[PDB]
Protein backbone atom coordinates (compact mmCIF):
# COMPACT_ATOMS: atom_id res chain seq x y z
CA UNK A 1 0.00 0.00 0.00
CA UNK A 2 1.25 3.59 -1.13
CA UNK A 3 1.67 5.57 2.21
CA UNK A 4 0.93 8.62 0.15
CA UNK A 5 -0.69 9.57 -2.51
CA UNK A 6 2.87 10.19 -4.78
CA UNK A 7 6.49 9.93 -3.98
CA UNK A 8 8.89 11.93 -6.10
CA UNK A 9 12.32 13.73 -4.69
CA UNK A 10 14.52 13.50 -7.90
CA UNK A 11 14.67 17.51 -8.23
CA UNK A 12 15.91 20.04 -6.19
CA UNK A 13 13.13 21.20 -5.31
CA UNK A 14 11.33 18.50 -3.48
CA UNK A 15 9.19 19.71 -0.99
CA UNK A 16 11.03 20.31 2.24
CA UNK A 17 13.96 18.79 0.24
CA UNK A 18 11.66 15.55 2.01
CA UNK A 19 9.60 14.38 -0.73
CA UNK A 20 6.85 15.71 -3.01
CA UNK A 21 3.49 13.46 -1.41
CA UNK A 22 0.63 15.08 -2.50
CA UNK A 23 1.19 17.21 -5.64
CA UNK A 24 4.95 17.73 -6.83
CA UNK A 25 6.16 21.42 -6.46
CA UNK A 26 6.79 21.60 -10.05
CA UNK A 27 3.08 20.99 -10.66
CA UNK A 28 3.46 16.97 -11.66
CA UNK A 29 0.14 15.76 -10.45
CA UNK A 30 -0.35 12.58 -8.25
CA UNK A 31 -1.67 10.72 -11.20
CA UNK A 32 0.71 11.70 -13.31
CA UNK A 33 3.62 11.22 -11.31
CA UNK A 34 2.68 7.59 -10.54
CA UNK A 35 2.38 6.84 -13.92
CA UNK A 36 5.73 7.79 -14.40
CA UNK A 37 6.99 5.75 -11.61
CA UNK A 38 5.71 2.78 -13.46
CA UNK A 39 7.27 4.21 -16.57
CA UNK A 40 10.27 3.92 -15.33
CA UNK A 41 9.57 0.63 -14.29
CA UNK A 42 8.49 -0.53 -17.61
CA UNK A 43 11.55 0.72 -18.75
CA UNK A 44 13.38 -1.48 -16.15
CA UNK A 45 11.78 -4.77 -16.97
CA UNK A 46 12.64 -4.25 -20.82
CA UNK A 47 16.24 -3.34 -19.82
CA UNK A 48 16.24 -7.02 -17.99
CA UNK A 49 14.63 -9.08 -21.07
CA UNK A 50 17.19 -7.16 -23.33
CA UNK A 51 19.73 -8.70 -20.82
CA UNK A 52 18.07 -11.83 -21.12
CA UNK A 53 18.46 -11.77 -24.66
CA UNK A 54 21.74 -10.56 -24.70
CA UNK A 55 21.30 -7.36 -27.22
CA UNK A 56 19.22 -4.26 -27.87
CA UNK A 57 18.21 -2.48 -31.15
CA UNK A 58 17.88 0.93 -32.44
CA UNK A 59 14.19 1.01 -31.69
CA UNK A 60 14.65 -0.07 -28.05
CA UNK A 61 17.94 1.94 -27.47
CA UNK A 62 15.97 5.14 -28.36
CA UNK A 63 12.76 4.01 -26.57
CA UNK A 64 14.32 3.52 -23.36
CA UNK A 65 16.13 6.91 -23.32
CA UNK A 66 13.31 8.83 -24.45
CA UNK A 67 11.42 6.82 -22.21
CA UNK A 68 13.81 7.83 -19.22
CA UNK A 69 13.63 11.38 -20.68
CA UNK A 70 10.08 11.90 -20.31
CA UNK A 71 10.21 11.46 -16.31
CA UNK A 72 12.66 13.93 -16.01
CA UNK A 73 11.59 17.01 -14.31
CA UNK A 74 9.59 19.99 -15.88
CA UNK A 75 9.31 17.48 -18.94
CA UNK A 76 5.94 15.84 -19.47
CA UNK A 77 2.69 16.56 -17.42
CA UNK A 78 0.54 14.48 -19.77
CA UNK A 79 -0.96 11.71 -17.98
CA UNK A 80 -1.87 10.70 -21.68
CA UNK A 81 1.64 10.57 -23.60
CA UNK A 82 2.86 8.68 -20.12
CA UNK A 83 0.45 6.15 -20.38
CA UNK A 84 0.81 5.56 -24.10
CA UNK A 85 4.94 5.64 -23.31
CA UNK A 86 4.05 2.22 -20.86
CA UNK A 87 1.69 0.94 -23.52
CA UNK A 88 5.02 1.46 -26.12
CA UNK A 89 7.19 -0.49 -23.78
CA UNK A 90 5.02 -3.42 -22.57
CA UNK A 91 4.53 -3.99 -26.47
CA UNK A 92 8.58 -3.85 -27.58
CA UNK A 93 9.13 -6.03 -23.71
CA UNK A 94 6.61 -8.60 -25.46
CA UNK A 95 8.33 -8.50 -28.95
CA UNK A 96 11.92 -9.35 -27.06
CA UNK A 97 10.21 -12.05 -24.75
CA UNK A 98 9.03 -13.82 -28.19
CA UNK A 99 12.84 -13.59 -29.20
CA UNK A 100 13.90 -15.35 -26.12
CA UNK A 101 16.18 -18.36 -26.26
CA UNK A 102 15.56 -19.29 -22.31
CA UNK A 103 11.75 -18.70 -21.90
CA UNK A 104 11.68 -21.15 -19.07
CA UNK A 105 13.91 -18.01 -17.12
CA UNK A 106 10.47 -15.95 -16.88
CA UNK A 107 9.42 -17.26 -13.48
CA UNK A 108 13.19 -15.89 -12.12
CA UNK A 109 12.25 -12.65 -13.41
CA UNK A 110 11.65 -9.81 -11.04
CA UNK A 111 8.30 -8.21 -11.39
CA UNK A 112 8.95 -5.55 -13.44
CA UNK A 113 10.07 -7.68 -16.37
CA UNK A 114 6.71 -9.99 -15.97
CA UNK A 115 3.80 -7.54 -14.92
CA UNK A 116 0.94 -6.94 -17.23
CA UNK A 117 -2.39 -4.69 -17.48
CA UNK A 118 -5.51 -5.80 -19.72
CA UNK A 119 -7.05 -2.08 -19.92
CA UNK A 120 -5.70 1.46 -18.57
CA UNK A 121 -7.45 1.11 -15.34
CA UNK A 122 -5.33 -2.13 -14.61
CA UNK A 123 -2.28 0.02 -15.44
CA UNK A 124 -3.63 3.04 -13.11
CA UNK A 125 -4.19 0.65 -10.19
CA UNK A 126 -0.47 -0.59 -10.94
CA UNK A 127 0.83 3.07 -11.07
CA UNK A 128 -0.76 3.45 -8.08
CA UNK A 129 0.68 -0.02 -6.18
CA UNK A 130 3.72 0.80 -3.61
CA UNK A 131 6.16 -2.08 -5.72
CA UNK A 132 6.36 0.64 -8.97
CA UNK A 133 7.28 3.58 -6.18
CA UNK A 134 10.54 4.94 -5.35
CA UNK A 135 9.98 3.73 -1.66
CA UNK A 136 9.70 -0.21 -2.95
CA UNK A 137 13.39 -0.55 -1.37
CA UNK A 138 12.83 -1.00 1.80
CA UNK A 139 16.95 -0.03 3.14
CA UNK A 140 17.23 3.64 3.27
CA UNK A 141 20.74 3.72 1.95
CA UNK A 142 20.34 0.69 -1.05
CA UNK A 143 17.44 3.06 -1.73
CA UNK A 144 19.55 6.38 -1.64
CA UNK A 145 22.54 4.68 -4.20
CA UNK A 146 19.57 3.20 -6.36
CA UNK A 147 18.02 6.54 -6.60
CA UNK A 148 20.97 8.29 -7.28
CA UNK A 149 21.77 5.78 -10.07
CA UNK A 150 18.50 6.32 -11.66
CA UNK A 151 18.41 9.85 -11.40
CA UNK A 152 22.43 10.12 -13.16
CA UNK A 153 21.07 7.49 -15.87
CA UNK A 154 18.48 9.53 -16.51
CA UNK A 155 20.41 12.45 -17.27
CA UNK A 156 22.40 9.95 -19.06
CA UNK A 157 19.66 9.52 -21.21
CA UNK A 158 18.58 13.01 -21.91
CA UNK A 159 21.81 13.78 -23.73
CA UNK A 160 21.94 10.68 -25.39
CA UNK A 161 18.58 11.41 -26.71
CA UNK A 162 19.68 14.64 -28.65
CA UNK A 163 22.88 12.78 -29.92
CA UNK A 164 20.53 10.41 -31.23
CA UNK A 165 18.27 13.03 -32.94
CA UNK A 166 21.60 14.36 -34.98
CA UNK A 167 22.71 10.95 -35.97
CA UNK A 168 25.27 9.97 -33.48
CA UNK A 169 25.01 7.38 -31.07
CA UNK A 170 27.05 4.95 -29.09
CA UNK A 171 26.11 1.36 -28.03
CA UNK A 172 28.19 0.99 -24.98
CA UNK A 173 26.27 3.65 -23.13
CA UNK A 174 23.08 1.97 -24.09
CA UNK A 175 24.47 -1.09 -23.06
CA UNK A 176 25.53 0.85 -19.16
CA UNK A 177 22.02 1.97 -19.19
CA UNK A 178 20.53 -1.34 -19.35
CA UNK A 179 23.12 -3.08 -16.92
CA UNK A 180 22.38 0.27 -14.64
CA UNK A 181 18.51 -0.49 -15.20
CA UNK A 182 19.04 -4.08 -14.21
CA UNK A 183 20.93 -3.36 -11.12
CA UNK A 184 18.49 -1.17 -9.56
CA UNK A 185 16.26 -4.31 -9.47
CA UNK A 186 18.77 -6.43 -8.32
CA UNK A 187 18.76 -7.45 -4.84
CA UNK A 188 21.61 -9.64 -4.59
CA UNK A 189 23.82 -6.46 -4.75
CA UNK A 190 25.72 -4.99 -2.24
CA UNK A 191 25.95 -1.15 -1.08
CA UNK A 192 29.41 -1.04 -2.56
CA UNK A 193 28.83 -2.94 -5.74
CA UNK A 194 25.96 0.01 -6.53
CA UNK A 195 28.43 2.51 -5.26
CA UNK A 196 30.90 0.89 -8.14
CA UNK A 197 27.78 1.85 -10.30
CA UNK A 198 27.38 5.17 -9.48
CA UNK A 199 31.46 5.66 -10.60
CA UNK A 200 30.71 4.00 -13.53
CA UNK A 201 27.53 6.19 -14.36
CA UNK A 202 30.18 9.25 -13.98
CA UNK A 203 31.91 7.62 -16.40
CA UNK A 204 29.90 6.67 -18.84
CA UNK A 205 28.19 10.52 -18.18
CA UNK A 206 31.45 11.33 -19.24
CA UNK A 207 31.59 9.80 -22.79
CA UNK A 208 27.33 10.78 -23.19
CA UNK A 209 28.62 14.13 -22.94
CA UNK A 210 31.39 13.91 -25.29
CA UNK A 211 29.11 12.02 -27.35
CA UNK A 212 26.53 14.97 -27.76
CA UNK A 213 29.67 17.69 -28.08
CA UNK A 214 31.00 15.69 -30.93
CA UNK A 215 27.10 15.83 -32.20
CA UNK A 216 26.30 19.49 -32.04
CA UNK A 217 30.04 20.76 -32.79
CA UNK A 218 30.15 18.53 -35.75
CA UNK A 219 26.47 19.22 -37.18
CA UNK A 220 26.31 23.31 -36.18
CA UNK A 221 30.32 24.08 -35.95
CA UNK A 222 32.74 24.60 -32.91
CA UNK A 223 30.86 27.37 -30.43
CA UNK A 224 32.98 30.90 -31.04
CA UNK A 225 32.97 34.08 -29.14
CA UNK A 226 29.62 36.09 -29.72
CA UNK A 227 27.84 38.94 -29.13
CA UNK A 228 23.97 38.08 -28.36
CA UNK A 229 21.12 40.52 -28.14
CA UNK A 230 18.91 40.50 -25.25
CA UNK A 231 16.57 43.31 -27.25
CA UNK A 232 13.95 42.85 -29.47
CA UNK A 233 12.96 43.81 -32.95
CA UNK A 234 9.49 45.23 -34.63
CA UNK A 235 8.33 41.59 -36.18
CA UNK A 236 6.66 39.00 -34.66
CA UNK A 237 8.52 36.38 -33.89
CA UNK A 238 8.85 32.54 -31.95
CA UNK A 239 10.53 32.29 -28.85
CA UNK A 240 12.31 28.28 -28.93
CA UNK A 241 13.23 27.03 -25.46
CA UNK A 242 14.97 24.09 -24.32
CA UNK A 243 18.00 21.92 -25.32
CA UNK A 244 17.19 20.84 -29.09
CA UNK A 245 19.24 22.50 -31.68
CA UNK A 246 18.08 20.65 -34.53
CA UNK A 247 14.60 21.75 -33.75
CA UNK A 248 15.98 25.17 -34.13
CA UNK A 249 17.72 23.92 -37.33
CA UNK A 250 14.46 23.92 -38.51
CA UNK A 251 12.62 26.07 -37.37
CA UNK A 252 15.03 28.83 -38.73
CA UNK A 253 15.11 27.38 -42.23
CA UNK A 254 11.47 27.57 -42.12
CA UNK A 255 10.74 31.20 -40.70
CA UNK A 256 13.49 32.38 -43.36
CA UNK A 257 11.90 34.92 -45.62
CA UNK A 258 8.59 35.08 -44.00
CA UNK A 259 8.83 38.23 -41.70
CA UNK A 260 8.53 36.19 -38.29
CA UNK A 261 11.72 36.16 -36.23
CA UNK A 262 13.22 33.88 -33.91
CA UNK A 263 14.83 33.90 -30.27
CA UNK A 264 16.01 31.81 -28.12
CA UNK A 265 15.09 31.45 -24.49
CA UNK A 266 16.88 29.51 -21.43
CA UNK A 267 19.10 27.11 -22.51
CA UNK A 268 18.78 27.86 -26.32
CA UNK A 269 21.12 30.80 -25.62
CA UNK A 270 24.37 28.69 -26.70
CA UNK A 271 22.67 27.80 -30.10
CA UNK A 272 24.07 31.43 -30.99
CA UNK A 273 26.91 30.65 -30.36
CA UNK A 274 27.63 27.70 -33.07
CA UNK A 275 28.26 29.22 -36.68
CA UNK A 276 25.44 27.55 -38.61
CA UNK A 277 22.92 29.56 -36.80
CA UNK A 278 24.43 33.03 -36.65
CA UNK A 279 24.48 33.05 -40.22
CA UNK A 280 20.83 33.94 -40.59
CA UNK A 281 20.04 37.28 -40.33
CA UNK A 282 16.24 36.96 -38.55
CA UNK A 283 17.74 35.44 -35.65
CA UNK A 284 17.12 38.01 -33.01
CA UNK A 285 18.47 37.08 -29.90
CA UNK A 286 17.87 35.73 -26.54
CA UNK A 287 14.59 36.59 -24.58
CA UNK A 288 14.49 36.68 -21.06
CA UNK A 289 15.77 34.44 -18.41
CA UNK A 290 16.24 31.15 -17.13
CA UNK A 291 13.41 28.59 -17.47
CA UNK A 292 11.31 29.67 -13.39
CA UNK A 293 10.27 33.63 -15.13
CA UNK A 294 9.17 31.90 -17.94
CA UNK A 295 4.93 32.07 -17.15
CA UNK A 296 5.37 35.63 -17.35
CA UNK A 297 8.25 36.12 -20.53
CA UNK A 298 6.57 33.94 -22.48
CA UNK A 299 2.86 36.08 -21.90
CA UNK A 300 5.04 39.05 -22.75
CA UNK A 301 6.64 37.41 -25.84
CA UNK A 302 3.46 37.67 -27.62
CA UNK A 303 3.98 35.52 -30.20
CA UNK A 304 4.32 31.15 -30.37
CA UNK A 305 6.68 29.01 -28.14
CA UNK A 306 8.21 25.96 -29.19
CA UNK A 307 9.66 23.87 -26.18
CA UNK A 308 11.94 21.26 -27.21
CA UNK A 309 12.79 19.90 -23.53
CA UNK A 310 12.85 20.34 -19.92
CA UNK A 311 12.03 22.95 -18.67
CA UNK A 312 8.48 23.50 -19.03
CA UNK A 313 6.26 24.96 -16.64
CA UNK A 314 2.57 24.53 -16.24
CA UNK A 315 1.12 27.46 -18.66
CA UNK A 316 -0.91 30.32 -17.81
CA UNK A 317 -3.61 30.43 -19.49
CA UNK A 318 -3.15 33.54 -21.35
CA UNK A 319 -0.47 31.83 -23.65
CA UNK A 320 -1.58 28.55 -23.53
CA UNK A 321 -3.35 28.78 -27.04
CA UNK A 322 0.33 29.74 -28.91
CA UNK A 323 2.36 27.43 -26.48
CA UNK A 324 3.69 24.01 -28.52
CA UNK A 325 5.64 20.81 -27.53
CA UNK A 326 8.07 18.23 -29.49
CA UNK A 327 10.17 15.82 -28.40
CA UNK A 328 9.21 14.16 -25.33
CA UNK A 329 7.76 17.22 -23.70
CA UNK A 330 4.09 16.95 -22.69
CA UNK A 331 0.92 19.07 -21.22
CA UNK A 332 -2.57 18.18 -21.99
CA UNK A 333 -4.54 20.43 -24.39
CA UNK A 334 -0.89 21.73 -26.24
CA UNK A 335 -0.20 20.56 -29.26
CA UNK A 336 2.91 18.44 -30.45
CA UNK A 337 4.91 19.11 -33.39
CA UNK A 338 5.74 15.06 -34.54
CA UNK A 339 8.25 13.77 -36.50
CA UNK A 340 7.74 12.39 -39.45
CA UNK A 341 9.42 9.13 -40.89
CA UNK A 342 13.02 11.06 -41.33
CA UNK A 343 12.92 12.74 -38.37
CA UNK A 344 11.41 16.21 -39.82
CA UNK A 345 8.94 18.62 -38.25
CA UNK A 346 6.43 20.82 -39.52
CA UNK A 347 6.37 24.20 -37.78
CA UNK A 348 4.15 25.73 -40.34
CA UNK A 349 0.89 25.95 -38.31
CA UNK A 350 3.17 27.99 -36.04
CA UNK A 351 4.49 30.04 -38.44
CA UNK A 352 0.90 31.18 -39.69
CA UNK A 353 0.08 31.60 -36.38
CA UNK A 354 3.14 34.12 -35.41
CA UNK A 355 2.43 36.55 -38.56
CA UNK A 356 -1.31 37.09 -36.59
CA UNK A 357 1.21 38.20 -33.32
CA UNK A 358 2.07 41.32 -32.08
CA UNK A 359 5.95 41.65 -31.77
CA UNK A 360 7.78 40.78 -28.10
CA UNK A 361 7.42 43.51 -25.49
CA UNK A 362 11.08 44.71 -24.28
CA UNK A 363 12.30 43.08 -21.48
CA UNK A 364 15.56 44.91 -21.57
CA UNK A 365 18.37 46.00 -23.62
CA UNK A 366 22.31 45.02 -24.44
CA UNK A 367 24.16 42.26 -25.66
CA UNK A 368 25.77 39.41 -23.14
CA UNK A 369 29.10 37.60 -24.40
CA UNK A 370 29.59 33.93 -24.86
CA UNK A 371 30.77 31.11 -27.11
CA UNK A 372 33.75 29.73 -24.91
CA UNK A 373 33.57 26.42 -25.25
CA UNK A 374 36.75 24.14 -25.98
CA UNK A 375 37.51 24.87 -29.54
CA UNK A 376 37.23 28.44 -28.50
CA UNK A 377 39.46 28.53 -25.29
CA UNK A 378 42.00 25.93 -26.65
CA UNK A 379 42.81 28.48 -29.37
CA UNK A 380 43.08 31.57 -26.54
CA UNK A 381 45.12 29.31 -24.49
CA UNK A 382 48.15 31.50 -24.95
CA UNK A 383 46.63 34.31 -23.34
CA UNK A 384 44.63 32.07 -21.06
CA UNK A 385 47.76 31.08 -19.61
CA UNK A 386 49.48 34.49 -19.45
CA UNK A 387 46.76 35.75 -17.34
CA UNK A 388 47.66 32.84 -15.01
CA UNK A 389 50.77 32.83 -14.98
CA UNK A 390 51.27 36.48 -13.87
CA UNK A 391 47.84 36.30 -11.34
CA UNK A 392 46.17 38.46 -13.87
CA UNK A 393 43.48 36.04 -13.49
CA UNK A 394 44.19 34.47 -9.65
CA UNK A 395 41.59 31.65 -9.62
CA UNK A 396 38.62 30.15 -11.93
CA UNK A 397 35.05 29.48 -10.34
CA UNK A 398 32.81 26.99 -11.89
CA UNK A 399 29.13 28.09 -11.61
CA UNK A 400 27.79 26.22 -13.91
CA UNK A 401 24.50 24.32 -13.62
CA UNK A 402 21.01 23.94 -12.90
CA UNK A 403 18.75 27.72 -12.00
CA UNK A 404 15.73 27.22 -10.31
CA UNK A 405 12.98 29.20 -8.46
CA UNK A 406 13.88 29.23 -4.80
CA UNK A 407 14.99 32.81 -3.65
CA UNK A 408 17.86 30.69 -1.82
CA UNK A 409 19.77 30.86 -5.50
CA UNK A 410 20.58 35.05 -4.95
CA UNK A 411 23.62 33.42 -3.31
CA UNK A 412 24.92 33.04 -6.65
CA UNK A 413 23.98 36.74 -8.01
CA UNK A 414 25.79 37.77 -4.81
CA UNK A 415 28.77 35.58 -4.85
CA UNK A 416 29.32 36.32 -8.35
CA UNK A 417 29.36 40.02 -7.54
CA UNK A 418 31.70 39.62 -4.64
CA UNK A 419 34.32 37.65 -6.26
CA UNK A 420 37.58 39.87 -6.38
CA UNK A 421 38.18 41.40 -9.69
CA UNK A 422 41.27 38.57 -10.46
CA UNK A 423 38.78 35.73 -11.31
CA UNK A 424 36.84 34.25 -13.84
CA UNK A 425 33.90 32.60 -13.62
CA UNK A 426 33.02 29.33 -15.77
CA UNK A 427 29.43 28.99 -16.61
CA UNK A 428 27.46 26.27 -18.67
CA UNK A 429 23.46 25.32 -18.31
CA UNK A 430 20.57 27.94 -17.11
CA UNK A 431 22.95 28.86 -13.65
CA UNK A 432 24.43 31.49 -15.81
CA UNK A 433 21.22 33.08 -15.39
CA UNK A 434 21.86 34.15 -11.97
CA UNK A 435 25.12 36.24 -12.73
CA UNK A 436 25.45 36.27 -16.92
CA UNK A 437 23.40 40.04 -17.30
CA UNK A 438 25.69 42.03 -14.36
CA UNK A 439 28.47 43.74 -16.46
CA UNK A 440 31.73 41.89 -14.65
CA UNK A 441 34.11 43.24 -17.37
CA UNK A 442 37.03 41.71 -18.90
CA UNK A 443 41.17 40.81 -17.46
CA UNK A 444 43.11 41.85 -20.08
CA UNK A 445 40.01 41.12 -22.72
CA UNK A 446 39.08 38.02 -21.15
CA UNK A 447 35.44 38.21 -19.66
CA UNK A 448 35.32 37.83 -16.58
CA UNK A 449 31.78 35.55 -17.18
CA UNK A 450 32.79 32.38 -19.65
CA UNK A 451 30.01 30.75 -21.26
CA UNK A 452 30.84 27.79 -22.40
CA UNK A 453 26.78 26.78 -23.50
CA UNK A 454 24.18 24.33 -22.43
CA UNK A 455 24.60 22.08 -19.61
CA UNK A 456 25.79 19.42 -21.21
CA UNK A 457 28.59 21.98 -22.34
CA UNK A 458 30.01 21.57 -18.86
CA UNK A 459 31.96 18.97 -21.00
CA UNK A 460 33.61 21.72 -22.72
CA UNK A 461 35.13 23.19 -18.93
CA UNK A 462 36.06 19.28 -18.28
CA UNK A 463 38.24 19.74 -21.48
CA UNK A 464 39.29 23.09 -20.63
CA UNK A 465 40.76 22.14 -17.23
CA UNK A 466 42.47 18.65 -18.33
CA UNK A 467 44.22 21.29 -21.27
CA UNK A 468 45.41 23.54 -18.15
CA UNK A 469 46.47 20.44 -16.29
CA UNK A 470 48.61 19.21 -19.27
CA UNK A 471 49.93 22.67 -20.07
CA UNK A 472 50.79 23.35 -16.46
CA UNK A 473 52.34 19.60 -15.81
CA UNK A 474 50.18 18.91 -12.88
CA UNK A 475 49.48 15.32 -12.58
CA UNK A 476 46.04 16.23 -10.41
CA UNK A 477 43.35 18.73 -12.10
CA UNK A 478 42.12 19.97 -8.03
CA UNK A 479 45.81 21.69 -8.19
CA UNK A 480 44.75 24.16 -10.80
CA UNK A 481 43.28 27.68 -9.61
CA UNK A 482 40.19 26.36 -9.74
CA UNK A 483 36.97 25.90 -7.64
CA UNK A 484 33.70 24.71 -8.05
CA UNK A 485 30.11 26.46 -6.86
CA UNK A 486 27.58 24.15 -8.92
CA UNK A 487 24.26 25.09 -8.86
CA UNK A 488 21.53 21.76 -9.57
CA UNK A 489 18.22 21.27 -10.02
CA UNK A 490 17.12 17.70 -11.88
CA UNK A 491 18.55 14.75 -13.40
CA UNK A 492 20.93 16.16 -16.61
CA UNK A 493 23.08 18.39 -13.12
CA UNK A 494 23.01 15.27 -11.41
CA UNK A 495 25.22 13.10 -14.43
CA UNK A 496 27.26 16.22 -14.60
CA UNK A 497 27.96 15.86 -10.94
CA UNK A 498 28.70 12.07 -11.28
CA UNK A 499 30.87 12.70 -14.80
CA UNK A 500 32.91 15.46 -12.64
CA UNK A 501 33.59 12.73 -9.39
CA UNK A 502 34.46 10.57 -12.14
CA UNK A 503 36.84 13.04 -13.41
CA UNK A 504 38.74 13.42 -9.79
CA UNK A 505 37.23 16.98 -8.99
CA UNK A 506 37.25 17.09 -5.35
CA UNK A 507 35.88 19.68 -3.00
CA UNK A 508 32.75 20.60 -5.39
CA UNK A 509 30.13 23.16 -3.23
CA UNK A 510 26.78 22.19 -4.83
CA UNK A 511 23.94 24.05 -4.06
CA UNK A 512 21.49 25.83 -2.96
CA UNK A 513 21.02 22.68 -1.07
CA UNK A 514 21.61 18.96 -1.17
CA UNK A 515 19.38 16.55 -3.17
CA UNK A 516 16.96 14.62 -0.76
CA UNK A 517 17.76 10.72 -2.18
CA UNK A 518 21.38 10.97 -0.49
CA UNK A 519 20.75 9.17 2.71
CA UNK A 520 22.72 10.52 5.69
CA UNK A 521 25.32 7.37 5.04
CA UNK A 522 25.53 8.50 1.45
CA UNK A 523 25.78 11.82 2.00
CA UNK A 524 28.75 10.90 4.52
CA UNK A 525 31.02 9.10 2.05
CA UNK A 526 30.25 12.22 -0.32
CA UNK A 527 31.39 14.88 2.42
CA UNK A 528 34.49 12.68 3.71
CA UNK A 529 35.66 11.15 0.45
CA UNK A 530 34.96 13.32 -2.19
CA UNK A 531 35.13 17.01 0.08
CA UNK A 532 31.30 17.61 -1.34
CA UNK A 533 29.69 20.63 0.72
CA UNK A 534 26.75 22.47 0.59
CA UNK A 535 26.56 26.67 0.43
CA UNK A 536 26.53 28.30 3.53
CA UNK A 537 26.72 32.42 3.50
CA UNK A 538 28.34 34.21 0.38
CA UNK A 539 31.26 35.68 2.55
CA UNK A 540 31.93 32.31 4.09
CA UNK A 541 31.98 30.85 0.91
CA UNK A 542 34.17 33.52 -0.94
CA UNK A 543 36.57 33.30 2.00
CA UNK A 544 37.03 29.22 1.99
CA UNK A 545 36.51 28.95 -2.14
CA UNK A 546 38.91 31.74 -3.40
CA UNK A 547 41.20 33.62 -0.39
CA UNK A 548 42.60 29.67 0.89
S1 LIG B 1 10.17 16.47 -10.12
FE1 LIG B 1 10.80 17.74 -8.24
S2 LIG B 1 9.05 19.19 -7.69
FE2 LIG B 1 8.29 17.62 -9.25
S3 LIG B 1 7.31 16.01 -8.01
FE3 LIG B 1 9.51 15.30 -8.30
S4 LIG B 1 10.76 16.16 -6.58
FE4 LIG B 1 8.68 17.25 -6.58
MG1 LIG C 1 -5.20 13.95 -19.35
Amino acid sequence: MRPSKMFCYQCQETAKNTGCTIIGVCGKKDNVANLQDLLVYTVKGLAVVRENLGYSNDKTDRYIVDALFTTITNVNFDDKDIIEKIKEGLALREEAASKSTCPGCGGDLPDCATWTADSDDEIIKKANSLEVSVLATENEDVRSLRELLTYGVKGIAAYLHHAMVLGYDNKDIHKFIRKALVATTDDSLSADELTALVLECGKYAVDTMALLDKANTETYGHPEITEVDIGVRNNPGILISGHDLKDLEQLLEQTKGTGVDVYTHSEMLPAHYYPAFKKYDHFVGNYGGSWWRQKEEFEAFNGPIVMTTNCLVPPAESYKDRIYTTGVVGFPGLKRIPEDENGNKDFSEVIEQAKKCAPPKQLETGKIVGGFAHNQVLALADKVVEAVKSGAIRKFVVMAGCDGRHPSREYYTEFAKKLPNDTVILTAGCAKYRYNKLGLGDIGGIPRVLDAGQCNDCYSLAVIALKLKEVFELDDINDLPIAFNVAWYEQKAVAVLLALLYLGVKDIVLGPTLPAFLSPNVAKVLVEKFGISGITTVDEDIERLINK
